[PDB]
């Protein structure tokens, strides 16, 4: 496993103990061999759970999700997927880790795909070893993998709107349900319907995950309404998963705008991970998985793989060489390696628009490659009229940094900047020069 030029896919079924049993074995083995090691957690929630499984082992925790005084002599680093890729993009020294361990290595967010591309390229160059930990490696066709205890799989019509009748099985349940919805706004409507029915609902999304997930432990609940973010190692004590089997897909249209297409079927990997939230207790057979559609390989043409190429094109590897995508997922995008390579100043802008600016990768690239500096926000208002951002059927309005009320009308339209109320609120602050 740990010998150089080796990439190992640890593809044990969900709940088989890859994180709490195998990972500590690997780490103390790497420490014994004096292997400089990075451990990549998908979320800060998983990072904290890793500290529990690795407590007592000398691990440097490069995340504020853990309150640990470090000795400085640790050769094992732990950080989130996004942090790894961020540090590669920034002008700071990143060690050339001899061992690279990515947990929940199926994560399809751009910074996770890029991290796999960079790591797998170093392995292919014979410079490092890597272990990708996931029950669902890229290209999985099995949406019903093995589990610790038998699961009741039922294909059933699943609501995606509020309902008044026809779905008694949803509310008649007396256990705890994790419900995968295609979007935040879709989850809002389902959540309000359940709450009106007397249910206690917790809602999880990417922006609220590292805070709202604590509620699943601190208070009692009946339903968790979650987007696909809970595919990344989120553990619940539930006995039922309701799966719409649907997701949104960011799609670049004509190379000039990003739309959120769908909802449309999830991949087999996503369906397996959603189902894999339950059936994890061998002493509690008969957890239920209700799914409301089929699977399809909807990661092809998905904007995240193009955005991953935008990131990797701007990460130094060796002279002019450029890291390739991890080969099992390299065909999901039609992109020329290097075509998004920016020069020094435009690359700095690109990085700042993604970090401080909190813009989607694709949008950050359009602005940076147009030669616009980070604080120049005139592009948020000089787009075409079809690019007018709407909220509550009225055009969105902000006060510009000059003190002028203007309609939000970005030169490049990325639907992710206004996918829900919170997203648009953040983009309005950006357009106003507030960060
Ligand atoms: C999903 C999604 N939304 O935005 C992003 N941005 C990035 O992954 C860029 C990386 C990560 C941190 C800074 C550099 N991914």
């Amino acid at each position: 496993m740990l010998k150089k030029k080796q990439l190992t896919v640890l593809d044990l079924h969900p709940g088989a103990g890859k994180t709490r049993r195998v990972l500590p074995e690997i780490v103390r083995e790497a420490i014994k061999k004096r292997l400089r090691t990075v451990i990549l957690a998908p979320t800060r929630v998983v990072a904290a759970e890793m500290e529990e499984a690795l407590r007592g082992l000398p691990v440097r925790y490069m995340t504020t999700a853990v309150n640990v005084t470090h000795s400085g002599t640790e050769i094992v680093d732990l950080m989130c997927h996004a942090t790894f890729t961020s540090r590669l993009l920034q002008p700071i020294r990143v060690p050339n880790y001899n061992l690279n361990i990515m947990d929940e290595a199926h994560f399809t967010d751009p910074s996770s795909i890029a991290a796999r591309g960079y790591i797998s390229t170093r392995v292919e160059m014979g410079e490092a070893a890597a272990i990708f930990m996931t029950a669902t490696p890229p290209g999985t066709r099995d949406a019903f993998p093995d589990s610790n205890s038998p699961i009741m799989d039922t294909e059933v019509e699943v609501p995606e709107r509020a309902w008044s009748s026809g779905f008694d099985w949803v509310t008649d349940h007396s256990g705890k349900t994790v419900w995968f919805v295609p979007s935040v706004r879709n989850g809002n409507e389902i959540a309000a319907c359940l709450t009106k029915a007397g249910k206690r609902v917790i809602q999880l999304s990417r922006k609220t995950f590292e805070t709202e997930f604590q509620k699943t432990k601190n208070q009692e609940w009946d339903f968790v309404i979650t987007t696909d973010i809970s595919e990344m190692g989120a553990n619940f004590k539930a006995d039922r998963v309701i799966d719409s089997r649907r997701c949104l897909k960011p799609v670049i249209l004509d190379g000039e705008r990003v739309i959120l297409a769908g909802p449309m079927p999830v991949t087999h990997a996503s369906a397996a991970q959603r189902r894999g939230r339950i059936g994890r207790n061998p002493n509690k057979p008969g957890d239920e998985y209700m799914y409301g559609g089929g699977c399809a390989e909807t990661d092809e043409g998905h904007a995240h793989w193009l955005e991953a190429r935008m990131l990797l094109d701007n990460i130094y590897l060796q002279d002019g060489l450029i890291a390739s995508l991890y080969r099992p997922e390299a065909d999901k995008v039609a992109a020329i390696e290097g075509e998004f390579k920016l020069r020094t100043e435009q690359r700095k802008t690109f990085v700042e628009l993604m970090k401080r600016g909190d813009l989607p990768v694709w949008l950050a690239y359009q602005v940076a490659s147009a030669g616009i500096t980070y604080t120049d926000r005139r592009w948020c208002f000089d787009g075409t009229t079809n690019n007018t951002i709407m909220e509550d059927s009225v055009p969105a309005e902000v006060w510009t940094k000059y003190g002028e009320k203007r309609v939000l009308k970005p030169r490049w339209m990325d639907a992710r900047v206004c996918s829900d109320h919170a997203a648009l609120k953040s983009f309005k602050e950006f357009a106003a020069g507030k960060r």
